[PDB]
C-alpha cells in the first residue's frame, strides 16, 4: 500500500520505554510509514512547558537510536502549522482544544501514553530502598 | 559480504545513550552483521555485580526498540562459554581477564563505553540546580 507520512512531536527528556511505545504506535498507524520526529527546543520548552534536563542535541541524539524513527526534525516548531504540514508532506499527526484543525482537516490520529514507565518513575523506585524511618 | 554475527552483553538498566552507542557500534563492527544481545538475569546480576532497579522484563522490553538489536536472549548466561558461542553461531564477541579464551579464539572484538551519559548522570544534574546553601 502507498507511504503514508506520520508526524510526532515532543520534548523525549530522558527518553523511556514510554515514549518508545508511543513511536512504534505512531510508526504502526498504517502497514508502510515513515515517522518524523519532531524535537522542542530547549528554550520554547522551558519558556511553555517545564523543565527539560537534557539539551536539544542530548534528546536528538538519543532519539535516532529508536528503530521507529525515519527522520528527525530538530528544532520542531512549537506549534504545528498547515504550512509546516505541506513542506514536509505530512499525512497525519501522531499525539495524544489546539489540535482541533488537524481532526477538522482529517489529519489526527490518537496514540496513548504509557504510565508508570518514566525515567524519573524509576528513581521514585531507588528511592523507596530507604525507608523513611 | 558475508554475514557476520555478533553477541554483546549486559544488565542494560535504566537504558541510556552509552548503551545505545556501544550497542551501535558492535552492530557496524562489519558491515553486514546480526547483533545478538545477552540481558543478565536479576538474581545472577544482583548476586554477582550489583543492584539493579528494573527487572528483567523490563530491561528486555525497553531493549527491543533500539535499532541496532536484531535479537535478544534474555536471559543470558552469566558466562559465556564455547558452547554458547556454537549454539548461536556467534563469529565475535563484543565487549570492553575471563576474555582470555575469546580472545585466543579469535572471537574478541572491543567496544567502548561512553562516560558522563548515563541516566543516573541526568538525575545529578537535576539535582545541581539545588544549592547545598
Amino acid at each position: 500500500s502507498k507511504n503514508v507520512v506520520i508526524y510526532a512531536d515532543g520534548v523525549y527528556d530522558m527518553l523511556h520505554l514510554g515514549h518508545m511505545k508511543q513511536l512504534e504506535q505512531a510508526k504502526k498507524l498504517f502497514e508502510n510509514t515513515t515517522l518524523i520526529v519532531g524535537v522542542t527546543s530547549d528554550n520554547e520548552t522551558k519558556l511553555f512547558k517545564g523543565q527539560v534536563v537534557q539539551t536539544l542535541e542530548e534528546r536528538t541524539e538519543t532519539l535516532k537510536h529508536i528503530r521507529w524513527v525515519d527522520e528527525i526534525i530538530s528544532p520542531c516548531p512549537w506549534v504545528v502549522t498547515p504550512e509546516f504540514l505541506e513542506k514536509y508532506k505530512i499525512d497525519y499527526v501522531a499525539h495524544d482544544d489546539i489540535y482541533a484543525w488537524l481532526k477538522r482537516a482529517g489529519k489526527f490520529k490518537a496514540t496513548q501514553r504509557t504510565e508508570g514507565v518514566s525515567t524519573t518513575d524509576l528513581i521514585v523506585r531507588i528511592l523507596k530502598n530507604y525507608e523513611d524511618y
